[PDB]
C-alpha cells in the first residue's frame, strides 16, 4: 500500500552503488520512436549497445551465457546438466563479488535473513533461483527462467521477460517487436535516457500487455532488488512500493514456497523528487 521507507532508501543505495553501470549514450543507446497504441515505433528500441562491456570484462556476460543456455535448449525441462549448473555457478560468483550485491548481503544479515558467509548465501541463492520446480508435481522450471528468462515452461507462452539485456537479445533474434513506449495522459514524456521505461513489445508477433522495465541497470541490480524482496514476506505475491532515482515503483515478485516467481518493476510515476 505504502511507501516503502527503507527499501526506497536501500535501494536508492544499490542504485548509486551500480559499479558495472551500463550508462545511456556511450554504453547503448534507444531509440523511443512513438507511443504504443494511442495517438510509430518501426526501428529496434536498442539502437545500439556495447558489444564489448557485454562481451566480458562485465558480470553481464555470465548472465548472457544464462540467457543463451536457454535459447538453444538442447534437452528436457526436468533435465539440469554438469553445464547449465557452472553457468548458474559462474553467475553466483560474478555477482558476489560486487559491491551491489556486498551491499544487499549486509543487509539481509542485519535481518538475519542471510547468513554472514559468502558461501552459505550463495549456496541459499543458488535455491531460491536456480533450484528446479513445478506447479502436480514434476519441476520443469526455475527462478532465473521465471524473472530473467522471460517465461517458465520452456515452451513458451509467453512472458515474462522484463530484462533490457533479454529484451536486446530477443530483439536482435527477431523475435521482439517493439510497438512504441506507454505514458499516461497528463504527465508528459518519457526521455532516451531515462532507466526505467513502461514499454509494449509483441512477442513472435503476439500482442501483450505493456510492462516496465529497468534500463542499463546491471543484472547483480536487479537481481538483488528482487532477492531482498523475495526475502521480506511470507505470502504469495509482493507489490513493494519504491521510489528510485526520479521514478515512483512497485517491486513485484510471486513466490512459490521457498522459490521465487516471476518478478519485475512497475512504474507508477517518473518526474517526483
Amino acid at each position: 500500500g505504502q511507501l516503502n521507507h527503507e527499501l526506497s532508501k536501500l535501494f536508492n543505495e544499490l542504485w548509486d552503488a551500480d559499479q558495472n553501470r551500463m550508462k545511456s549514450g556511450k554504453d547503448y543507446r534507444i531509440s523511443l520512436q512513438g507511443k504504443a497504441g494511442y495517438v510509430s515505433a518501426s526501428f529496434p528500441l536498442f539502437q545500439f549497445v556495447d558489444e564489448e562491456k557485454l562481451k566480458s570484462r562485465k558480470t553481464f556476460a555470465t548472465f548472457i551465457s544464462l540467457l543463451d543456455n536457454y535459447e538453444m535448449d538442447t534437452g528436457v525441462a526436468e533435465v539440469v546438466t554438469p553445464e547449465e549448473i557452472a553457468e548458474n555457478n559462474n553467475f553466483l560468483d560474478a555477482i558476489l563479488e560486487t559491491k551491489v550485491m556486498k551491499m544487499a548481503h549486509d543487509y539481509l544479515v542485519r535481518k538475519n535473513q542471510a547468513k554472514p558467509t559468502r558461501n552459505d548465501f550463495k549456496v541459499q541463492l543458488y535455491n531460491i533461483w536456480f533450484q528446479l520446480y513445478s506447479r502436480g508435481s514434476r519441476p520443469d522450471s526455475c527462478g532465473f527462467e521465471h524473472v530473467f528468462v522471460g517465461e517458465s515452461k520452456r515452451g513458451q507462452e509467453m512472458m515474462g521477460l522484463h530484462n533490457w539485456v533479454q529484451f536486446y537479445l530477443q530483439e536482435k533474434r527477431k523475435n521482439i517487436d517493439y510497438k512504441g513506449y506507454v505514458a499516461r495522459q497528463n504527465k508528459s514524456r518519457p526521455d532516451e535516457d531515462d532507466q526505467v521505461l513502461n514499454l509494449q513489445f509483441n512477442w513472435k508477433e503476439m500482442v501483450k500487455p505493456v510492462g516496465s522495465s529497468f534500463i542499463g541497470v546491471s543484472p547483480e541490480f536487479e537481481f538483488a532488488l528482487y532477492t531482498i524482496v523475495f526475502l521480506a514476506s511470507q505470502e504469495k505475491m509482493s507489490r513493494e512500493v519504491v521510489r528510485l532515482e526520479e521514478y515512483e515503483l512497485q517491486i513485484v515478485v510471486n513466490r512459490h514456497g521457498r522459490y521465487i516467481g516471476t518478478a519485475y518493476p512497475v512504474l507508477l510515476s517518473t518526474n517526483n523528487p
